[PDB]
C-alpha cells in the first residue's frame, strides 16, 4: 500500500543540479527512487498496473518588474511493470539577475530562488526553465515537458540564448552572434557553458537544470523542451514545447502549468479493486477518474467473453500487447510487429 510519489527538484533550483534527496543510494526494500550523481533520478516500479503521471517542466526566473512564464505539463496513462526502471531529470526554474559583493565592490551575476547571497536586483532578463524528461529504455527521453520563458525587461536586443532541445530547431532570424554563442545544446549542461561572451560574462543570467535558455540582456531566455522557446515570440511561443513518444502513451493531454514552479512528476497508483478480468485504469477528462475495464481499454460488454483479444493474426504470428500502450498487436516469429492492417502479413 504505497501513497502516490512526487519526484521533485529536492530544494535544488536555477542552474546547479540537486545534491541531496532523500535516498542518494539504492535500496533493495521498497528500491523506490533515489538521486544519481549527475543530477537525474531513478525509480523503480513496484507493481505491475496503470499509473497516471503528470509531468511538468520548470517556469522561468523572475525580474524586478515581471513574473517568469510557468512551465508546461503533460497528464498521461501508462502502464507498468514491475522492476522496469525510469531515469528522469527534473527542470528547475531560471535564475534571476542580480548583483553580489565580490570583494569590496558590486559585480553583476546571476541568483537562483535558493541563493542566500541575493540582496540587489538587476535590469535585465531572466533565464528560462528546464524541461522535465523521462527515459523508459536510457537512450531517448520518452517524455520531454518543456518550461517557460524568463521575464524579459522593458528593452530589445539580440542578446539572448534558446533553451535546450531534444530536436533540431531553425533559430528565429533575430538568433545572432550571441544567441547562437549561449544558446544550449543539450538538457545536461556544465557550469563555464554558455556564458555571456566578453564584458557582459558576469551578467550572464543562467537558465535551470534541464536546459533553461541563458540570457545576456533585456530578453528573458527561452524555456527549454521539445523544440525550445523561441526568445523572440510571444507568450508561449516563447515557452519549450512538449512530447509523448507514442511508444509510451496512446492519448497524452498537454497544457499550461497554472504555477509558477520547479518542475516535477507525480505518479498516481491505480487503487480500485477490479474483478479479472479487468483492471484498474483512468479515463475522465485528465484522466482523474479510476475505473475497472479491459486493460486494452475495450468495454467489457463487447461479447459473452469479457477482454477477449480483438485481432485475427495471420500465419507465423502470436497474440500480443504492447507493453506500454496494451495496444493489441501480433508478434511475427521472424521479429516483425504486426500492431498494423488487415492487409500486413509476415513477409
Ligand atoms: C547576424 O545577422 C546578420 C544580418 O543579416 C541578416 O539578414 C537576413 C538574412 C536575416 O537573417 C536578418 O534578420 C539578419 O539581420 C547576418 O549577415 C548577413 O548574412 C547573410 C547570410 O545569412 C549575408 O548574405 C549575403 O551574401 C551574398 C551576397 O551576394 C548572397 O549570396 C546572400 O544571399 C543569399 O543566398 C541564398 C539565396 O537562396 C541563401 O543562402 C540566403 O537567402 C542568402 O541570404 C546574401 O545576400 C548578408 O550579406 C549579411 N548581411 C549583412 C548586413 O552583413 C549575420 O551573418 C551571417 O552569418 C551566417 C548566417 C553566415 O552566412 C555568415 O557568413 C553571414 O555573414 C548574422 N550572424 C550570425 C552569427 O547569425
Ligand atoms: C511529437 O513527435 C512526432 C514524431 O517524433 C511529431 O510528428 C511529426 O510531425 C510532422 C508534421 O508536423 C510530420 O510531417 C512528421 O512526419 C512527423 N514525424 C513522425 C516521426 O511521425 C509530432 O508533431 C511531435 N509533436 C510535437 C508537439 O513536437
Ligand atoms: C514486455 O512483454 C514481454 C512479454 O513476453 C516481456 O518479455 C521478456 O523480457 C525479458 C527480457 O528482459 C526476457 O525474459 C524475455 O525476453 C521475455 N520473456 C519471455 C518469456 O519471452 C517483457 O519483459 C515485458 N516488459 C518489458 C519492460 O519489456
Ligand atoms: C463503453 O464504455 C464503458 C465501459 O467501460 C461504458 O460505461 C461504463 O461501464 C462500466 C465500466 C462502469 O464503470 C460504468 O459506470 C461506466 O459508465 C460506456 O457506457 C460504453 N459506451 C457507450 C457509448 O455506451
Amino acid at each position: 500500500d504505497i501513497p502516490d510519489l512526487f519526484i521533485n527538484t529536492c530544494g535544488a533550483s536555477g542552474f546547479e543540479q540537486p545534491q541531496n534527496c532523500d535516498h542518494n543510494r539504492e535500496l533493495d526494500g521498497q528500491t523506490g527512487h533515489f538521486l544519481k550523481e549527475d543530477g537525474t533520478q531513478q525509480w523503480t516500479v513496484p507493481v505491475t498496473g496503470f499509473y497516471r503521471m503528470e509531468i511538468c517542466g520548470a517556469g522561468g526566473g523572475s525580474n524586478s518588474k515581471a513574473s517568469g512564464d510557468t512551465g508546461d505539463c503533460v497528464t498521461l496513462q501508462v502502464h507498468l511493470i514491475e522492476n522496469l526502471s525510469l531515469r528522469m531529470l527534473i527542470g528547475q526554474m531560471g535564475e534571476s539577475p542580480c548583483f553580489t559583493e565580490h570583494d569590496d565592490e558590486l559585480r553583476p551575476s546571476s541568483c537562483s530562488k535558493i541563493s542566500h547571497n541575493y540582496v540587489y536586483d538587476g535590469k535585465r532578463g531572466a533565464a528560462g526553465g528546464g524541461a522535465t524528461l523521462l527515459t523508459v529504455e536510457k537512450d531517448l527521453w520518452n517524455v520531454v515537458a518543456g518550461g517557460g520563458a524568463g521575464a524579459s525587461w522593458d528593452g530589445f536586443d539580440m542578446e539572448v540564448g534558446y533553451g535546450a532541445s531534444a530536436i533540431h530547431v531553425k533559430p528565429d532570424q533575430r538568433c545572432n552572434e550571441t544567441c547562437k554563442a549561449v544558446s544550449h545544446t543539450d538538457f545536461i549542461v556544465e557550469r563555464r557553458d554558455n556564458r555571456c561572451p566578453g564584458e557582459k560574462g558576469e551578467s550572464t543570467v543562467f537558465g535551470g537544470f534541464g536546459g533553461g535558455g541563458n540570457s545576456c540582456g533585456m530578453l528573458g531566455g527561452s524555456g527549454a523542451g521539445y523544440q525550445a522557446g523561441n526568445p523572440f515570440g510571444k507568450s508561449r511561443a516563447r515557452s519549450g514545447s512538449s512530447n509523448v513518444s507514442i511508444d509510451f502513451s496512446k492519448s497524452p493531454i498537454y497544457y499550461q502549468s497554472e504555477r509558477l514552479d520547479e518542475g516535477y512528476i507525480k505518479i498516481a497508483f491505480c487503487r480500485k479493486r477490479c474483478e479479472p478480468p479487468t483492471v484498474c485504469r483512468f479515463r475522465k477528462d485528465y484522466f482523474e477518474e479510476e475505473y475497472c475495464g479491459c486493460p486494452d481499454g475495450s468495454n467489457v460488454t463487447d461479447t459473452e467473453e469479457a477482454c477477449a483479444f480483438p485481432l485475427v493474426c495471420p500465419s507465423s504470428s502470436t497474440n500480443q500487447y504492447r507493453n506500454f500502450t496494451y495496444e493489441p498487436f501480433c508478434l511475427c516469429n521472424n521479429g516483425k510487429e504486426i500492431y498494423d492492417v488487415y492487409n500486413d502479413t509476415c513477409e
